[PDB]
This record gives C-alpha cells, structure tokens and sequence, in this order.
C-alpha cells in the first residue's frame, strides 16, 4: 500500500462528514481502514466517493457477537474513529476503557461537534450548527444581508476532520515514547475556533471588527473580493501587498492618481465603484489573459464544472476520474513515500476475512 | 512542555497565513518551535497572538553567518516549515538538499498555494485566489450575488496549514519505520479540494448543482441557512434529518401538514417564506431557549464579542484570557498527554542560546 501511513490500521465506526472525512485521508495516505457499518445500511457498493481508500464490513453492535467482533478488530489496529453523540461507544461496550482493556496501544478518537461534556453534548447538530456558536458564522456573508453558511467547509472539514487527523497523528507520535494510545477529542466548535484564529488576533490588536462585510479578508477591502465581469461571470481580487494591487491597477487601465488611496476605508465606496466598473468592462477570459503570470492576484472564479480545463490544474494532477466524476487527489504530496490513485468504493467483506489477514 | 508532540523539534521560517498557523498549533500541542525572521521586522514582543509557543530569533538569511546558524539549527531539529515561493529557500542554501546534507531525517515542508511546479507557480496570491481556481469559491454566497469569500478559512487553514499539519505528522510516523525524513509538499489548492471532496463526490451523483445557492448545504434550503429573527439577530437552522426538522417545526409552531415537503426543492421559495415569518415573530434569545436541550438544530448566532458569555463554551475552556483578549485553547484534546495553556509570543532571544540548549 502507497504512501507513507503504509502499515497504519484504523477501524472507522460508521458515522457521517468529518469522522469519513478523517478515515478517507488516512486511507489516501496509505493507511489500512476498516470500515464497520450497520447490515440495515450495507446494500450493493457505495456511490460515495468519500468512501474510497477502504474496506467496508457490516456489523449489528448491539448484538453480543456483533460486538466482539468489532473488539478482535479494534485489538489488532492502531485507530479507532468514532464519531457519535458521547454516550453511544460506552453503551455499546466500545468506550475508550473497553479499548483499553483490550489494546492499550489504540488511539481512540472521538469526532463530535460540541465535545464529550457540557450543556449541548446531547444536541444533535451540523456544521451550521458548531460555528454559529464562536462567532465564525456570524463574520461570513455580506453586511446588508443574514450570514451565510461557508458550504460544510468550516466546522465538519477544517475544524473537524482535520483537526482528528492532527489528534491521531501526534498522538501516534507520542506513543512512539510512551508504548501507549490516549483519547483524541476533537470537538468541531474547538477546532473551527483555532481555525480562525487569526481573527481573534486580529479582534484582540483593533484590526477586526464584529460587523460583517467591513473587514480586510471579509469581502469588505475593495482589493479582496469577488468582481463580476462583462459576461456575468466572476474574478477573485487578492491584492493586498500595495506592490500588487498597483499591478492589478495598471492592468485595468486606472491611474493610481484619479483613485482614492488603497488603504483610506472612508472612501473604499468610491475605490469600489472606480474598480467595479473597471472589471465590469471586459469577460471574465479577458481578465485571465491579461493577469496571467502576474503578481496582480487576480484569477477567474471558476465552477466545478470548469475546473477540469484549468492548465495548472490538470498540469498538476490536482484531480483524477472515477465514475462519471473529477475527484480530488491526495494531500498533501510527499517526496519519498508518495500516494497512489485512490481505489474505489468496494463491495462488503465479511469482519473474519479481515481479522484473517490481519492476522 | 505539555502535550502529545513534547519533545518535537520545528523550526519555522517566518512567513504569512498557513506556515505560521501550522507552526502555532504544532507549538499548541508542545512541539519545540523556533522561528527565523529578518532582523527588519521586529521591534517589541509581537502583538500577534498567532505567533504563541514560539521562541523567535532573527537572521539575516542572506549573510554567510546567518544562513550558517540557520543551518546548524535545522540540523538538530526534526522538522522545518517554509512558506515562501518555490526556489526561495533555494537559493538561501536551504532547500531540501542543502538541508538533506545536514539532517537526512529533517521533514521538509513547503507550504504554498499553488504547488512547487506548474503555470502558475511563481504567481503571487492569498486564500481568494487559490479557491477561485478549484470550484470553491464559486458555491459559496447567494445566488443572486456575487460569490463572497468564507475569510481565509478554507484556502489559508483548512486546505493549508492543516494538510501542512497532516504531512509533517504522516512524515513524522513513516520515518519511524523508514529512518529518514523527506519533502512534504501542501498546496493549498490541493488540500481545498480535498477538504471539499464532499462537494464532489455528491455532484458525481447528481448531488450537487453548480448553481450557487441551490443547494442542500450552501444556503438554498430552507432547513439549512440562517434565519433573522425579531430583533435583527440570526438563527441557524441545520435540521437535515426529517426527525430533526420536524421538532424544529414543531417549535416554531407550524403544522407540517400546511407545509410544502421539506425536500421539494421546486417549493423551497414557499417554504423558507412561511419559516421566514416564524423565525421572524420572536427574537434570537428566545429560540435558543426554546430549542435548548432539542435535536431541532437550532442554534443562535452569535457575534465574537458574546461567546465568552455561552454556557457551552464557557464551560468546555474553549478560550483562554490574553493579551488583549480571548484567544481558541488548543485543539484538538487528548486524554493522557493534555495541552497547556499557550505561552504568550516571547522577547526575541539569540540563536546561539537555542543551539546551546538544542546542543
Ligand atoms: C442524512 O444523510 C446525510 C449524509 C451525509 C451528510 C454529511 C454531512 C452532513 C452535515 C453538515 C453534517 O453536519 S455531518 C456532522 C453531524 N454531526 C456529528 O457528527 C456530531 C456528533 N454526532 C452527532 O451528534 C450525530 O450522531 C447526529 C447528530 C447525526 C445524531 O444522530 P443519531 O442518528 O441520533 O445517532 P447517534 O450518534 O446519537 O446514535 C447512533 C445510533 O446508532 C447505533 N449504531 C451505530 N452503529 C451501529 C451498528 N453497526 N449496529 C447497530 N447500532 C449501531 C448506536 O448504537 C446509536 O443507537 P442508540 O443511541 O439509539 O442506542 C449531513 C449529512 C447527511
Ligand atoms: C501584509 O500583511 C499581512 C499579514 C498577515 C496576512 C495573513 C493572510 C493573508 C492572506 C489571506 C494570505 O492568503 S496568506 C497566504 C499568502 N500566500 C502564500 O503564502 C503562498 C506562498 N507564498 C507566496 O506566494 C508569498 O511568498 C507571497 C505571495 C506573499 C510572495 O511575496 P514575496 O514577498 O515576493 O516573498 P517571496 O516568498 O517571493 O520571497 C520572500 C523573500 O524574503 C527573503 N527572506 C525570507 N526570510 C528572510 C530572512 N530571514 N532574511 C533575509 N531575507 C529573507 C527571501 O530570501 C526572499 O527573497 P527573494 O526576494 O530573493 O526571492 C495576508 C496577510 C497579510
């Protein structure tokens, strides 16, 4: 197996979003995943890419054989992700102390979204749900308009998933040392609060407010945000450093002498329309063209559908096909142990054929 | 030095955005983190937060002695961060081969948007730039609008310094077996479109539309988005499951029989108008009352200057008091081997020192 989590085994207690998220890069990475999910659910092979890199078997935990099986696995393996409401592994006999007795090596890592305690532990949630409450929510959308959610990028991805991956893999390090696995609690309002950390820097020195739409990285700064073209498509502006922005500024035909100063907020309405109507006077394409090779940090908004055509994209092999779709290679790349292509979603294994070749 | 990564040595190159946030979570969870930046910028103690768990020192990258020093640093550390262009570091004499000479166990990673290779490679560009290229930015704002940045969450963090993170640590557990270290490779266009591969593995089956703000978890249902209420604050709503949906119309007081089907998309504009008038009759505080301890998805939205005052955050140490202000504890957590709180950005001491202490 390609890459350099060769050798890693992981057991997945099938959930939803992040959990998946985590076992599916482990997998990209070269690590063994296992997947265990309920009989009711297993029914042909899965359409869901997110499910590739794995071997699926069905499993009715509530049952008693059910249950040992799932233990014989966790025994020979090196991860356990589980990500259900706290409450649930113990009540099926799968808490971290039943691992522990059973395998003192496992990293047992627990994928929710408001964490293993407190007053929302038991609430059912999404990532809507996790950021409204630390404030990132609130910062994302236009300021004439209510907030608007940033897909399921920020609370299940960045600040999820991501942030369990971190967890297993430093603590894989730690038990490196110590001969012993831990708890992993990775906890989505958490994670998405150490990604925007940034913002509560800049919030602690003046250089963020709580008003939506009137920040630098927010859509406010006139030199960071989207710009629609002669064509009703789109261009993403990102010219922050002054060396590039008057670079954007030559190629769209405005002497920085008619403009209001770059960084004066009392006029970015006036610097707004001088800029708006300067994007607006040519397609999308055109504006490629022109700030192709340039440090103007300008670049065409492209659709999903598109995306496949871009040069630097399929130079790079940043996608490959798979059943009438793109996916995205692995991430990040490594020089030595690389990655390989993603296998697909397979049909059922029975749990024995696993804990055979296991040994 | 508390937590799982004590006794992992980093040494950081200073730079913006992805390379100092991986290096700040790495310091979170107790690595060893030296950052190098220029004698130039740098007065007092820095007053950016995200610089926490650091020991700084400064070098003239340029001169024989500080790249010297640089050098020797490198050579008793285990991994290095740069997130400069490709060929920079290069031609400092620290590319991963100068480097390879010194330390063939050093983890060399390279933090950049675009790649090391490719069209595109020597362009300038923030968080913006890398998501217009892969689909991203385009899904996300209103339909009726142009498309609105989600901060630098996805591009800088999530897709950046989080897969710098997942490299560095996967590089870390395959040398273990190996002996040797290698290159790790995290462009942010790569990671973004993993973190997004949700988004593509639904359009592959006829999931996902194009179409902004049409979509299950972009904004366009009415039972995933946020909602304003009496008092000109937000709600989000992520009722997704039926059982969920229905204890959210429940509470608002709407009969379902009244109501189009939840996911009769042909009808969404109805029904978001008739959630729209309930949300509308009562303010922010009192839906999440009413929706406390409920699986209704109901959340409120709360600005960053009111999260230190919920109870679940309050309660769960989310935050930590600095500096100015509130800043994210570290993430994620870990049973055994607990992070600390974070120390404060330290005075600029002598390189020396460190090689002392380092031997
Ligand atoms: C509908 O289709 C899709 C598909 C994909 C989707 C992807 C993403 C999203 C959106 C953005 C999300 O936001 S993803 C984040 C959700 N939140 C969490 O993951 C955070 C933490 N967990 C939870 O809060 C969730 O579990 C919950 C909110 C989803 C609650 O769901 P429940 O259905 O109440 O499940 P519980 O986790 O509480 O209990 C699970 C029950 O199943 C039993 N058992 C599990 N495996 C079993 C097995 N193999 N055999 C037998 N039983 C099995 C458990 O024992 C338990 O049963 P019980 O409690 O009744 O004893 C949306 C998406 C939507
Ligand atoms: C202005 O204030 C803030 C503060 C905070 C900010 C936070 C976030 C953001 C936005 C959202 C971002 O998205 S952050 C991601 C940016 N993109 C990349 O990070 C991707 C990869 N790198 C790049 O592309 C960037 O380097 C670049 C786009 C910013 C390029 O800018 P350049 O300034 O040309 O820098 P280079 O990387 O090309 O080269 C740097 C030169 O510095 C020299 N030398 C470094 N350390 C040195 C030292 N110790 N001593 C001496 N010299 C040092 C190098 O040698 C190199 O020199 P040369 O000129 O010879 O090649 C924005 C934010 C903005």
């Amino acid at each position: 197996m390609a890459g350099p989590l060769s050798g890693l085994r992981v057991v997945e207690l099938a959930g939803i979003g992040p959990g998946p998220h985590a076992a599916m890069i482990l997998g990209d990475l070269g690590a063994d995943v296992v997947r265990i999910d309920r009989p009711s659910s297993v029914d042909g092979i899965s359409r869901d890419a997110m499910l590739r890199n794995r071997r699926i078997v069905t499993a009715d935990l509530k049952s008693d054989q059910g249950l040992e099986l799932a233990l014989k696995l966790i025994a020979k393996a090196d991860v356990l992700i589980e990500g259900y409401r706290p409450g649930v592994t113990e009540r099926l006999g799968l808490g971290p102390e039943e691992c522990a007795k059973v395998n003192d090596r496992l990293i047992y890592a627990r994928m929710t979204g408001w964490g293993q305690t407190g007053p929302r532990s038991q609430q059912a949630g999404h990532d809507i749900n996790y950021i409204s409450l630390n404030g990132i929510l609130h910062a994302i959308g236009r300021g004439d308009e209510r907030p608007v959610p940033p897909l399921n990028l920020v609370g299940d991805f960045g600040g999820g998933s991501m942030f369990l991956l971190v967890g297993i893999l430093a603590a894989l390090w730690e038990r490196q040392s110590s001969g012993k696995g831990q708890v992993v609690d990775a906890a989505m309002v958490d994670g998405s609060s150490v990604l925007i950390q940034m913002m509560w820097a800049m919030r602690a020195t003046g250089m963020w407010t709580d008003t939506r739409g009137a920040n630098m990285l927010d859509g406010g700064a006139p030199y960071y945000d989207t710009y629609e073209c002669a064509d009703g498509r789109y261009v993403a502006v990102g010219a922050i450093e002054p060396q590039f922005y008057a670079a954007m500024l030559a190629g769209l035909g405005l002497d920085a002498a008619e403009l209001p100063p770059q960084n004066d907020r009392a006029r970015w309405p006036e610097l707004r329309a001088l800029l708006t109507e300067a994007f607006a006077s040519h397609d999308r394409d055109h504006w490629g063209a022109v700030f192709a090779n340039s440090d103007a940090c300008v670049t065409p908004v492209l659709a999903f559908g598109e995306v496949h055509n871009e040069p630097h994209i399929i130079e790079r092999n940043t996608f490959y096909e798979a059943n009438g779709g793109w996916q995205p290679m692995p991430a990040p790349r490594f020089s030595r142990t690389a990655s390989s292509q993603p296998r697909p979603p397979a049909a059922t294994i029975d749990i024995e054929a696993v804990l055979t070749d296991w040994d």
